[PDB]
């Protein structure tokens, strides 16, 4: 089997991407944030505290003839921004782009934090990291990909995120028309539950490539590119007037600037992020200070190749017995 679904930016800045997902019978279609940095499939639901729902589409398990309460199961998750959600669990039929999994754990939110309520465009998360991170207790549950894997033509999924445009998540096949040149594969450590790999270095603009190992995660659920402070300083030093602002929460730059590209290494290959991809716009409406798309990972404890980096590439998440990651230009 295979699946193929279009993923669409939620706003003009590509802050996140939503992908339609069919849950239950008859189908209830919710727009989920596919997140290769986490491992829970959770949704706004008929059980979510009413005051915490503001425009999201909800899953109503009582209206699905295939929903079954997973008795005694609960979940609770916190993410990097201090956002969180929690609830109970149903199993139900879940389809993505024509690929169907029966008995998928669908984590129904009873509570969500304010940042979720305030974002009407995201109806929940679909985790695509390793199932060892799944938060369901007392019986940990498998991700959609983990459940689908054995049925897939090939045990892979791919992320092809667009810059200011829709893109594609494919399951079970590699679309050889979707990238240029060859795909370079690189080793993954699953020890922290992430698609964790080691970049071979970086360049800023037309500058020379610096060979240096940068361990980090391929994370479709994080907007920006978070790298060591040394690397980030070297980038922003090439932008007149850029500075790190503790009051804003990172590097900002004059909106009048033209940003340089940023290149990262994948083995001997190179992925170039155009400068425009690094512009996240005015810090507040009408400001001439713009927020940077490359930020320091100091304090996070891990480097994160988020959407800013991934959208410059065609990315293969290879879930073979020994997982690997592939990157191609496009
Ligand atoms: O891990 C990500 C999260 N990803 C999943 C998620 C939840 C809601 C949408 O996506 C979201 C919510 O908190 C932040 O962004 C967090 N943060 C991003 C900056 C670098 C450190 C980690
Ligand atoms: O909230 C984000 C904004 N998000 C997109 C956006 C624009 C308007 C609404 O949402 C953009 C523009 O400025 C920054 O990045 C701002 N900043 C991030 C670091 C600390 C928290 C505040």
């Amino acid at each position: 089997s295979t699946g193929s679904a279009t993923t669409t930016p939620i706003d003009s800045l590509d802050d996140a991407y939503i992908t339609p997902v069919q849950i239950g019978t008859p189908a209830q279609t919710l727009n989920l944030d596919f997140d290769t940095g986490s491992s829970d499939l959770w949704v706004f639901s008929s059980e979510t505290t009413a005051s915490e729902v503001d425009g999201q589409t909800i899953y109503t398990p009582s209206k699905s003839t295939t929903a079954k309460l997973l008795s005694g199961a609960t979940w609770s998750i916190s993410y990097g921004d201090g956002s969180s959600s929690s609830g109970d669990v149903y199993t139900d039929t879940v389809s993505v782009g024509g690929l169907t999994v029966t008995g998928q754990a669908v984590e129904s939110a009873k509570k969500v934090s304010s940042s979720f309520t305030e974002d009407s465009t995201i109806d929940g998360l679909l985790g695509l990291a390793f199932s060892t991170l799944n938060t369901v207790s007392p019986t940990q549950q498998k991700t959609f990909f983990d459940n689908a894997k054995a049925s897939l033509d090939s045990p892979v999924f791919t992320a092809d995120l667009g810059y200011h445009a829709p893109g594609t998540y494919n399951f079970g096949f590699i679309d050889t028309t979707a990238y240029t040149g060859s795909i370079t594969y690189t080793a993954v450590s699953t020890k922290q539950g992430f698609w964790e790999w080691t970049s071979t270095g970086y360049a800023v603009g037309s500058g020379t490539f610096k060979s240096t190992s940068i361990d980090g995660i391929a994370d479709t659920g994080t907007t920006l590119l978070y790298l060591p402070a040394t690397v980030v300083s070297a980038y922003w030093a090439q932008v007149s007037g850029a500075k790190s602002s503790s009051s804003v929460g990172g590097y900002v730059f004059p909106c009048s600037a033209t940003l340089p590209s940023f290149t990262f290494g994948v083995g001997s290959a190179r992925i170039v992020i155009p400068g425009d991809y690094i512009d996240f716009g005015p810090i507040s409406t009408g400001s001439s200070s713009c927020f940077g798309g490359i930020q320091s990972s100091a304090g996070i404890g891990i480097n994160i190749f988020g959407d800013v980096a991934l959208k410059a590439a065609f990315v293969v998440f290879n879930g073979a017995t020994t997982p690997t990651l592939g990157f191609a230009s496009k």
